[PDB]
RNA sequence: UAUU
């Protein structure tokens, strides 16, 4: 297996009495009331069990003293000194297992993170009084805690994470003043969110009639906006004239209304390790100064431990990194940048590149020219033998002058097109690649001006040549892989910038890694559309090796929704290959399906830091039903490590859980743009990678002669 | 869009 350690985390354990059991009662009162709040009240005048926090519902009841039998009070009614005889008739203990077990303890923790004072949403602890204003960005960032609650056989966890709420400054009581009927012709058919109140509403109407000094009908009472507001939520309505909108009546002033913002927010989130403990130990301390929060605590008889638990793990041993002529080791840091350096690429095609294109506007021809120098000497080292391009010297640097050199480069049937262009344009990058991968079939490659004049530019050029090679649909490296007829699926989806109602999945396979080590990519729009990508990798498969997989591991990039995720997928996954092997009249293949989530809510650490690659954490700090654990691949240089969390399903493949976890750890290590382990499983990563270009750039399929090729990438 |  690997090396055993001990690592630092971030739960804390509750300790209670050794034996200490929750009992649970219906109760039931001789005078029969209506209402159960006032039953709530009548139960609570009961002191002999007041002292001990109990939870009542007015008929279940939660609590921690075990009566002599089916026990019954009675007493006085406040109020007509009536006498009331509650009868609590008792119905169990709740058993370790039963899920109103942790139902219960998180109703308890709930209470008690109510005496912190702090906006409670879900399992999230929000402080609106240290808001972080942003005017620059027009954005508000709340500072919050993420709270979970693990179960072990030893014992009880409790952990925090530390967490940001983002939310746009922009309300729509300034876009109706922006346009001051076209005010209502601009906000009818958006959606606002209550500053107030984590509710979003579609305006389906703006009541220009109506003012916050208007009055609305509650269950009894009636009272104006101003005072709901003011009684209800503390928020004050200052502007009086404003019209009302109704979706539910809101007030405008309380309604409101990214890869570069996610590098600003990143700027403004990213955090040393001993900063987030430090921040950690903090909530902790004020939770634990805080009396309110402590009684709650304490009259259930459990404590916080102010110590932080730590986790048996193992550290996966370095694998091998193959090339053509020799092998390498990955190294303590998990990165091999550093070896191809006088090293040769796996698999170059002994073509080379044979015929290729260089597409590239006049002014630049100085930085084109030392560009393809570099790409020259760097590839000849790599072992790919690179001969010289067509010259295409445009005139413009406009999109149509590109396109345009690109469909009359065509024409002589090249490898690949390599583009310079001058700046960081989406616009002229993504009809680039529309016009190469969708229309045409030509991988493409395109270098930003900048890349060119960097001091640098041998190993950004040996970079360059790595995916070069790729594109081409050949190995730059491989890991040593003990199994035979194994595919190993990726699978992710995308969101589209076009269009938010449609969604991209994009599905790769590898082919038997020890013996072809090709793979094989397809996308396609959201009937279960997964299936037949899913189809077409296994029919590639056969085709390329007479014969169908005997393993398959899929990875499943998402998540709780696992019960529906999983029956659905998973059911007609098996049930589907069965089918496809009974086509071959086979039995069907030994599957794994595992669902693969960054799970930034959990982490852990080694003697204070960051773990190396390799850490795993199974089975402890997991959750309890699921066959699952923690995987740390990829190191970070900065901030805090995201562990991985890898969840089996299913699985039929006859291995140890120790193999299913270095099987994973060395399909970590085969993502080609990136010179060490990724932190996915690599075909994964190449999901989401083409997932994201079809998504955000390309719009639409790309051709199917691309099959073979990492032109993704 | 060398890389994310
Ligand atoms: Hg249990
Ligand atoms: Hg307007
Ligand atoms: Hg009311
Ligand atoms: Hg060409
Ligand atoms: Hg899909
Ligand atoms: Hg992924
Ligand atoms: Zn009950
Ligand atoms: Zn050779
Ligand atoms: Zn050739
Ligand atoms: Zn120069
Ligand atoms: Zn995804
Ligand atoms: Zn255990
Ligand atoms: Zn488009
Ligand atoms: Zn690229």
């Amino acid at each position: 297996d690997g090396v055993p350690v001990m690592l630092q985390t971030n739960f804390f354990r509750l300790k209670t009495k050794p034996e200490w059991r929750i009992v649970h009662y219906h109760v039931e009162f001789e005078p029969s009331i209506e209402n159960p709040r006032v039953r709530m009240g009548v139960l609570s005048n009961h002191a002999n069990l007041l002292g001990s926090g109990y939870l009542f519902d007015g008929l279940q009841l939660f609590t921690t003293r075990k009566f002599e039998q089916e026990i019954t009070v009675l007493s006085g009614k406040s109020k007509l000194d009536i006498e009331y005889k509650i009868s609590i008739k008792f119905v169990g203990f709740i058993s370790c297992a039963e899920p109103r077990f942790l139902q219960v303890l998180n109703l308890i923790l709930r209470r008690s993170m109510k005496g912190l004072n702090l906006e409670l949403v879900g399992r999230n602890l929000f402080d609106p009084r240290a808001k972080i204003e942003i005017r620059e960005f027009k954005m508000e960032l709340w500072p919050g805690y993420e709270t979970s609650i693990r179960q072990h056989e030893k014992d009880i966890l409790l952990g925090t994470e530390i967490t940001h709420k983002v939310m746009r400054t922009e309300t729509i009581y300034d876009i109706m003043r922006r346009c001051s009927d076209e005010v209502r012709v601009n906000v009818l058919d958006l959606i606002v969110l209550t500053d107030y109140n984590n509710r979003t509403y579609r305006i389906n109407d703006v009541d220009f009639g109506q003012t916050p000094k208007s009055t609305f009908s509650c269950k009894g009472r009636d009272i104006s906006f101003v005072e709901y507001y003011l009684t209800k939520y503390n928020i004050r309505i200052r502007d009086h004239n404003q019209p009302l909108l109704i979706s539910v009546v809101l007030i405008p002033e309380l309604c409101r209304v990214n890869f570069q913002l996610m590098r600003a927010m990143s700027s403004y989130t990213r955090m040393n390790p001993k900063q987030r403990t430090d921040r950690l130990r903090a909530f902790n301390h004020r939770l634990q100064n805080t009396p309110e929060s402590v009684k709650v605590l304490r009259d259930w008889n459990m404590e916080l431990d102010k110590n932080v638990t730590e986790v048996q793990g193992r550290i996966i041993g370095q694998q091998n990194i193959v090339f053509h002529n020799g092998k390498v080791p990955a190294g303590e840091n998990a990165d091999w940048q550093r070896h191809f350096r006088d090293q040769r690429m796996l698999t170059t095609p002994s073509d080379g590149l044979d015929r290729w294109a260089v597409i590239a506007p006049q002014r630049n021809s100085h930085e084109l020219r030392t560009l393809l120098d570099s790409l020259y000497r760097a590839a000849s080292g790599m072992g790919l033998r690179i001969r010289s391009p067509q010259e295409f010297i445009i005139y413009d640097d406009r999109t149509g002058t590109y396109v345009r050199a690109m469909d009359d480069c065509v024409r002589s049937d090249p490898k690949l097109i390599l583009c310079l262009v001058p700046n960081d344009n989406a616009e002229r990058y993504s009809s680039i690649k529309k016009r190469g991968y969708v229309d045409r079939a030509v991988p493409t490659q395109v270098v930003t001006l900048k890349t060119t004049k960097n001091r640098s530019l041998m190993s950004i050029a040996t970079k360059i040549a790595i995916q070069l090679n790729c594109k081409l649909g050949y190995t730059p490296w491989m890991i040593e892989l003990p199994l035979s007829g194994l595919m190993t699926i990726g699978f992710d989806i995308a969101k589209s910038t076009r269009d938010r109602k449609r969604a991209y999945g994009a599905l790769i396979a590898s082919m038997d890694l020890q013996q072809n080590s090709t793979y094989f990519s397809t996308v396609t729009e959201c009937a279960n559309t997964l299936w037949p990508m899913i189809a077409k990798a296994l029919r590639q498969y056969q085709h390329e090796h007479r014969k169908l997989p005997s393993r398959i591991v899929f990875y499943r990039d998402g998540v709780g929704s696992l019960k529906q995720l999983f029956e659905f997928e998973v059911k007609d996954i098996i049930e589907k290959l069965k089918t496809e092997y009974a086509r071959v009249q086979l039995s069907p293949p030994q599957l794994a399906y595992i669902v693969v989530t960054r799970s930034m809510n959990t982490r852990f650490f080694l003697n204070g830091q960051n773990p190396p690659p390799g850490t795993i954490v199974d089975d402890v700090i997991t959750l309890p039903e699921r066959y699952d654990f923690y995987l740390v691949s990829q190191q970070v240089r900065q901030g805090t490590v995201s562990p991985t969390s890898y969840n089996v399903l299913y699985s039929s493949m006859g291995l140890s859980p120790e193999k299913m976890q270095k099987l994973t750890y060395k399909m970590c290590h085969l993502y080609y743009n990136w010179s060490g382990t990724t932190r996915v499983p690599a075909v994964c990563q190449y999901a989401k990678k083409l997932a994201t270009l079809v998504g955000t750039n390309l719009h639409s399929i790309p051709q199917n002669a691309l099959e073979k090729k990492f032109y993704y990438l």
